[PDB]
DNA sequence: GCGGTTGCACCTTT
DNA sequence: AAAGGTGCAACCGC
């Protein structure tokens, strides 16, 4: 992966739930801001 | 919706398929950025 | 001008 | 305190 830093505009309560959902998947919420994305197009490929 | 510009990290192909993603919705590819992570949370609620 | 990109300032966690 | 994670504003590309 070559994730570089995008300035994509994100929400602040949709911040907190993101960082909730890294919780429950057991990863850092730095890492889930990636894997978000990333999972995103695999759920619908 | 208070989109802020964030720090987010997105791979090169990514981003290009973020893109097209945002062709099949009909929508702005500006406006897809913010909408495919909210439309993620969207998905597994 | 709009869309997207980069580095750094600032806030959170170990 | 420091390292990791995060927020914001500026610049180049289309």
């Amino acid at each position: 992966m070559a994730t570089t830093t995008l300035g994509v505009k994100l929400d602040d309560p949709t911040r907190e739930r993101l960082k909730a959902a890294a919780q429950s998947i057991d990863r850092t919420p730095h890492w889930l801001i990636k894997q978000a994305i990333f999972n995103y197009l695999e759920k619908l490929e």
